[PDB]
């Protein structure tokens, strides 16, 4: 395969790229590190910030995971159709990326005691991408624009990662809950969240979810 | 003036955009949002995600200073020189990112009680960046090839700040160390460094630094 995915066995900050990367017809091997292995030492030195996942796309290497899906939006044409949608497809992603930092902070040191204080704030939220939606042509289409960009993958996950968290929290988003539904149905990615490789990794890597 | 910052009386977070502005010879105007002003509430409610920076470029309104950093280095040609430098620049920015969020996690959350932890790891945050210069070009360019970038400014304010936080900091780093001295002295960013619109600002808004 031409790209190579090196991450520890969860979904996690990986779940959108594989969903871009399986949407798009493409191909990759999944290296998987497993927390023994990555105890070890010598993986974790080797990588640019102490961290996974890592990325590989012919020769070159890539660590972030938002680094990653920006270089796929770039070379498969995901990321608008002009300077002007490129910078909306970023605030959007640049949003989710924020939310998701909220999420992990909540999943990985204050989940019991935190968790009600955040689903009364998650509404407040996830109304952006709602408003988002709204503005453009009526939200029947994607995050921005009319073609799908590697922002709406991310969005995605983080949106069904949330209805996880909080079962029907997306009940008061019409145009949130019609467009998860519509991206999750689009033949190679309906597949993609249905197969083993998917399904049969815990979204965190904790038990929490 | 082409360009609008709407921000709080701080450096914080506009301080990179705003180098970069400056180094690149352009024009911009501050609008100043006071704590009163904000406290009022209706501006927030008004953002995309309830936040500041906003930024103006024409009619077109722009919300996360990463989306505004990209945007600036795509327009202005400080993006790299081709889809793997575009990459490569991402990834140091998103890694300058990162080490941001520690900083303001610090500043003002747990500077009394979390100081010496974080400057004790921080020499294994800056590491990275003095690899990647000494993997370009001797670290006697930019951190990535031959052209500034919107990754540089982000990182040039990352470095500045850290040695108010930490005097010395960098003394253990020679490339990151006259990286600074460099830039810093580039003619348009000497000026801006040395203006009152930047000098008369703090770094952060809790009077901690
Ligand atoms: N900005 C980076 C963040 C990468 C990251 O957080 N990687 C985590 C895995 S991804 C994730 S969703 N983990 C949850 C957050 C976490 C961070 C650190 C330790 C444990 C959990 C990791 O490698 N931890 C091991 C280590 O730091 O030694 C990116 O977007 O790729
Ligand atoms: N991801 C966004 C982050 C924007 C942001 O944090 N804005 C802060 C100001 S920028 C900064 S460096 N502030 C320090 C961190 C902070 C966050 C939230 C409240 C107070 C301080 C803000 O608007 N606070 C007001 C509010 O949320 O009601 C971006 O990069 O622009
Ligand atoms: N063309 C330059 C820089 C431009 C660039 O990085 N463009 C990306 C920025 S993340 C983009 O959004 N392109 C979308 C488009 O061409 O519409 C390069 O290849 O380095
Ligand atoms: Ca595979
Ligand atoms: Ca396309
Ligand atoms: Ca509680
Ligand atoms: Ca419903
Ligand atoms: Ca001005
Ligand atoms: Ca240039
Ligand atoms: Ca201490
Ligand atoms: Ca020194």
């Amino acid at each position: 395969p031409p790209y190579t995915v090196v991450y520890f066995p969860v979904r996690g900050r990986c779940a959108a790229l594989r969903m871009l990367l399986a949407d798009q017809g493409q191909s990759w091997k999944e290296e998987v590190v497993t927390v023994e292995t990555w105890q070890e030492g010598s993986l974790k030195a080797s990588c640019l910030y102490g961290q996974l996942p890592k990325f590989q796309d012919g020769d070159l290497t890539l660590y972030q995971s938002n680094t990653i899906l920006r270089h796929l939006g770039r070379t498969l044409g995901l990321y608008g159709k002009d300077q002007q949608e490129a910078a909306l497809v970023d605030m959007v992603n640049d949003g989710v990326e924020d939310l998701r930092c909220k999420y992990i902070s909540l999943i990985y040191t204050n989940y019991e005691a935190g968790k009600d204080d955040y689903v009364k704030a998650l509404p407040g939220q996830l109304k952006p991408f709602e408003t988002l939606l709204s503005q453009n042509q009526g939200g029947k289409t994607f995050i921005v624009g009319d073609q799908i960009s590697f922002a709406d993958y991310n969005l995605l996950d983080l949106l069904l990662i949330h209805e996880v968290l909080a079962p029907g929290c997306l009940d008061a988003f019409p145009l949130l809950s019609a467009y998860v539904g519509r991206l999750s149905a689009r033949p190679k990615l309906k597949a993609f969240l249905a197969s083993p490789e998917y399904v049969n990794l815990p979204i965190n890597g904790n038990g929490k979810q």
